């Protein structure tokens, strides 16, 4: 059996829909997956036994220069791509009417998707050959694992879901695995970033335990901030600029992670390995992790410069005690 997948944007988004394709694996052997993903996270659904062809799309960098002739021919390719099989099911995990639109809408085969007043936005309901009732008082995995159940025929397991790409990393863990930690404090708005003193405080309070530090970043402005993060500490290092991949396997040797409310913290939740999410402007309840040792740390007030590095460190121990 051939499934496409229309779960394109959100690191998150698109990490929270694996262990749906878990499930589906276990309970049809021989199923394989096929699906459409922002490029920026094309990488992740190959880490995944039950996924077969990724087709990338890059609407936002493409829509920005939409008739160009070198980008005309990337949206040929990838309407071709996308055409290209008949799937024995098209699964949109994504209900929004601009994914249904360009994508589902596109894709042969009968069209899954939440009904209208499940669906992300009601619109896309139309979109669909099989409406199907996902409860909204759940967490977004569970969601997908519902809609792929239903979808597929097949009930889903009361176990709890198992992402199953940490897997794709535990052959070429780094030599140090386990030796340091993770800190991830790159991501998206101001008011969600823990400020940098308190990120320093924390550190120092490692100093003398003997553990390690590593700082991913992605862009040159988050170098910069490692860089200041990590000055006066021997132990901290400035992670080199990597891949998807290569920061994924960095966070797979990790003995634990404390990170903000950003996409690496998501792909922390799918290897499974510890985690302690700060979150300020944002709620854990709406937007919160998945998965094994994943611990919610909510800043004072909602307001990261209220949170102190003393508290985060109490969240690392009792998260080591579970
Ligand atoms: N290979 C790489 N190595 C190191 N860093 C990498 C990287 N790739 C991306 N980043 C960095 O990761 C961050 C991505 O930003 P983000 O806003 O935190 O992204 P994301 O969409 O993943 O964050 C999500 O943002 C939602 C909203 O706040 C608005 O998008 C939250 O609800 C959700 O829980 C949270 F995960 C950026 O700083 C980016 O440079």
């Amino acid at each position: 059996m051939r499934v496409l997948i229309v779960k394109t944007s959100s690191m998150g988004d698109v990490l929270h829909t694996l262990p749906a394709l878990t499930d589906a694996q276990q309970a049809i052997p021989g199923i394989k997956f096929d699906w459409v993903v922002e490029e920026g996270f094309a990488q992740i659904p190959s880490w995944h036994a039950a996924v077969e062809r990724v087709i990338p799309v890059a609407i936002r960098r493409w829509r920005k220069a939409w008739f160009s002739a070198p980008i005309k021919a990337e949206r040929k390719a990838f309407r071709e791509a996308l055409q290209a099989k008949n799937y024995d099911a098209v699964i949109d995990a994504q209900g929004l009417v601009k994914s249904a639109a360009l994508v589902t809408r596109l894709a042969h085969g009968v069209k899954h998707g939440m009904d209208w007043q499940t669906a992300r936005e009601p619109l896309a309901s139309l979109f669909y050959n099989r409406k199907h009732h996902i409860a909204k008082q759940q967490h977004a995995v569970e969601r997908t694992r519902e809609l792929f159940a239903k979808s597929l025929g097949y009930s889903k397991p009361q176990t709890q879901g198992d992402y199953a790409i940490a897997q794709h990393f535990l052959t070429n863990l780094p030599t140090d695995a386990g030796e340091y930690a993770v800190f991830l404090h790159a991501t998206t708005r101001d008011d969600k970033h823990w400020p940098e003193e308190h990120w320093r405080e924390l550190i120092g309070l490692l100093a003398d335990s003997g553990i390690r530090i590593k700082l991913p970043w992605g862009a040159p402005h988050e170098e910069e901030r490692a860089k200041r993060l990590a000055e006066g500490f021997a132990y901290v290092e400035v992670l080199p600029k990597m891949s998807l991949e290569g920061v994924a396997r960095v966070l797979a040797g990790a003995k634990f992670v404390v990170s903000v409310d950003t996409g690496l913290s998501h792909l922390t939740a799918a290897l499974d390995r510890p985690n302690i999410t700060v979150y300020g402007p944002t709620d854990p309840g709406l937007i919160g992790g998945y998965g094994k040792n994943q611990m919610v740390c909510r800043a004072p007030g909602n307001e990261l410069s209220q949170l102190t590095a003393n508290a985060v460190k109490q969240f690392i121990e009792e998260n080591a005690e579970k």
